């Protein structure tokens, strides 16, 4: 009940007690580990599953607990005052609303106990900003922009959240259609084949089903899809001058630029459900930098992406016929290299998967001895290239959900009454 | 009650019914998931820890009914004279013995169950060689030496099992000290560095301590040290020629043979429990071929093994100072082309990780249907490097422990009575 994880690179041992605290379940069992369903029941909200009048204070109070304990007032008037006042909105409106310091704090714990992300030594550096006050799409979409332009900070990142009002009844909803801000289109081809990005190929052609004026190319920003307060959601288009993209070059193998690569600088995923003391909110983009190998190795190189490891080793000229020849994996470096040395070259901030990981574990050490324990899934913690060649793959981790939290919840278009 | 595990590359979806019968437990609760602690409580077989008489049948019952139920004959005659031939032996000797045809089939189970392996495409084309008429430490060497003989096949190597006999007191138990039956010396230094392997300096100085001889090299193959039933365990050395061994050059460097690298062919794991009806076998020594990356990646690449990214970039001269220019991953590629083509151009049987996890997908659609599901361990199914450009990492997988099984044991050093 005060478990144990051991690293196997340095015999570094380190005690969770935070696991205790715990509310949220996990999927596995006794008898049946799921640690690597992508998308468990559990990590999912639907906009049924949402909370009553009742379920909603134990959630408030357990929130008000841990936030004045961390502003070093537990249990004192102050917070006790705002049990009552919350109490009794509670009874009142059924629902109840954040001050703006209990927002910033329950978004910024939402990160820190995001136990899939490897980039949260940088959690309380997070610019929380409060759209709460947004009632159209065209509000929702001067906010986004806004959000986008600070962040990307002329490439110098900076760590942001943008925080639509919250849930009520379930169909006034507020929702960004896109799963990213920034996304490239995919379109299908007469022959089948797949230009643009293949996991976007559905929203692509929901855009042009609502009117979207597709340039049928590459790297096309796609527009955003804004839902308001549950009004059919509405086109906009990010002005490209707020996109900043970084083409793709080699240090080397000057045929790189042929290859005519590029993608943008700011990871902003915008389909995901923040939850803070029982409250949902179903539209809160949040945003920070890329590791090289989410661009490098999933966007260019899984089968059902750009599938570019193909193209790649051809320039290099590779033993292609035997599979044993490690063409794959030879192409797969030299274009990681390049992902890194063009981020960097641009002055965009970037951070490659030995840095990252690394961070993670100096991280992993704070929370332990700071906080009792770091929530941690080594399925997605490990790099998905090189994974035993950096320190996390040697790192025992504990997975438990924690919260306040980010969640999964369904896309819109399956479940909006249109 | 009824699992789904989808595949993200291809959309392929499972379904998982096997998992019902699992029996053992995995660590993982309903709150906190343990899918990446190395060594779970649930996994080891302390020599305490074993059964009596009392636990013994039905461990006995659902093995026997697995195996009649397996050969066309559940429930039949043939089948409950067994059990009650069994029973009779189990009142009367508080434990039992197995038939050579049910040795077989519970040795081969317990590969087939194994969730952390993933070359159990083969599970079935096992020897098993019954070694339970063996007394003493020099019929253990016999027995030994045998096994490396057959599963080595001249480089076509086989896979082979070799089963000493069955615990039952706890002090009389045949043991192998060595992990593995072939492995490296491992010496450490005045300055404090290791030449040898690291991980194998412990018990490279027990059998220097019991009066090893050692050749304080790099590749020195320790010799085997066998307790027989209880006895203090003695010192003997595979006969050279028995040792088959490839020495690691490149298809394209001429300067990789400089770096004057080697391993053995025969991967045998040495000092795990199996465990067949409740019956533990304690000494147990197991083998198939290598897939590259267990050499190339690990055994090489680790930091606390051998440890050589540091001259292998130095000699493809590499940009070392900055992390981010990828060099370790640069040079990991190059090392595991060069295991895979000394292995293949020396003809010593060897798999590379895209064939062995392609090979993997396809016996895992064969358990799915013709047992209802397969269950696998994704921590330690995908290989340590290009994750994600291999099938196994887009598969989802069901871990739960199934019986006859593989276990870990704690080195007998650290519990004989000497
Ligand atoms: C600041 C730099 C950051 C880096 C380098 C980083 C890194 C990563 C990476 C590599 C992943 C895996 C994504 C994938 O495999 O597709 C991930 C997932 C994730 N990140 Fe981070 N991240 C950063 C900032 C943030 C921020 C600011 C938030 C929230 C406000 C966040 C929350 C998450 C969540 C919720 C997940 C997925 C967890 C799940 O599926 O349950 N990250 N991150
Ligand atoms: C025939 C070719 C085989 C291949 C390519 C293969 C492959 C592998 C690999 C790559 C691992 C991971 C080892 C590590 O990461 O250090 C592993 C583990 C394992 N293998 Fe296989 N193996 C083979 C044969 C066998 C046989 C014949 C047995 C048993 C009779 C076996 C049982 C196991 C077990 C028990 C584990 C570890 C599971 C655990 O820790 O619970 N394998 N195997
Ligand atoms: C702030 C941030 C930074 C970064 N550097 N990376 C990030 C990656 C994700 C992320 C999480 C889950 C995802 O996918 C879930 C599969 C679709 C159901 C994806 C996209 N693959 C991205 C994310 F949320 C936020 C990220
Ligand atoms: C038959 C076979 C073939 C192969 N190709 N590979 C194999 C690897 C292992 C294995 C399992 C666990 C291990 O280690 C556990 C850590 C020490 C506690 C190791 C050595 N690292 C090897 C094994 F059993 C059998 C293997
Ligand atoms: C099946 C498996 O759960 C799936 O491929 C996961 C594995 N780990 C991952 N890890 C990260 N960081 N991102 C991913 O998309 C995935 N995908
Ligand atoms: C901490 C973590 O459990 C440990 O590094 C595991 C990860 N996965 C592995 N997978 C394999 N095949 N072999 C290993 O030794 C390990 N080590
Ligand atoms: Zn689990």
């Amino acid at each position: 009940r005060f478990l144990k994880v051991k690293n196997w690179e340095t015999d570094v041992v380190l005690t969770d007690t935070l696991h205790l605290k715990s509310t949220l379940e996990t999927g596995c069992t006794e008898h049946i580990c799921m640690g690597s369903i992508m998308l468990p029941s559990q990590h999912t909200r639907k906009p049924e599953d949402v909370a009553t009048k009742d379920q909603l204070f134990p959630l408030a109070k357990e929130f008000l607990d841990q936030y004045y304990s961390s502003i070093k007032r537990f249990g004192s008037k102050a917070h006790m005052d705002r049990l009552e006042e919350v109490n009794k909105e509670i009874e009142s409106t059924s629902t109840y609303q954040l001050k703006d310091t209990e927002l910033i704090y329950g978004a910024k714990h939402a990160w820190r106990n995001a136990s899939r992300c490897v980039g949260r030594i940088q959690w309380s550096k997070l610019q929380v900003f409060d759209a709460r006050d947004c009632t159209t799409a065209h509000g929702m979409f001067n906010y986004i922009c806004n959000h986008v332009k600070y962040a990307t900070n002329k490439g110098n990142l900076r760590s942001a959240i943008t925080i639509f009002p919250q849930r009520t009844d379930g169909k006034h909803d507020f929702r960004v259609w896109n799963s990213q801000l920034i996304r490239y289109a995919g379109y299908k081809q007469p022959d089948g084949s797949t230009l643009g990005d293949p996991a976007n190929v559905q929203f692509t052609e929901i855009c042009i089903q609502q009117g979207w004026k597709a340039p049928r190319g590459r790297f096309d920003v796609l527009p955003l899809l804004l839902q308001a307060n549950g009004n059919d959601p509405e086109l906009f288009q990010i002005p490209p001058e707020l996109v900043l993209e970084v083409p793709i070059r080699h240090p080397k193998f000057d045929w790189f630029k042929d290859l005519g690569l590029k993608w943008y600088g700011l990871p902003a995923v915008s389909n995901m459900l923040l939850e803070i003391g029982g409250l949902e909110f179903s539209a809160c983009p949040f945003s920070g930098w890329y590791m090289g190998t989410e661009i490098g190795v999933r966007d260019y190189c899984d089968n059902s992406r750009y599938n570019i490891l193909e193209e790649v080793a051809k320039k290099m000229d590779l033993d292609m016929r035997k599979t044993s020849s490690l063409w794959k994996d030879q192409a797969l470096v030299e274009i990681n290299i390049a992902v890194l040395y063009s981020f960097q070259s641009d002055k965009v901030t970037i951070v490659d998967h030995h840095s990252a990981t690394e961070s993670f574990i100096k991280h992993m050490e704070n929370e332990y001895r700071c906080r009792g324990g770091c929530p941690a899934d080594w399925v997605w913690i490990v790099p998905p290239m090189s994974g035993s060649i950096t320190p996390v793959f040697h790192q025992e981790m504990l997975n438990y959900r924690l919260t306040p939290s980010f969640e999964y919840q369904p896309d819109p278009w399956n479940t909006h009454v249109w």
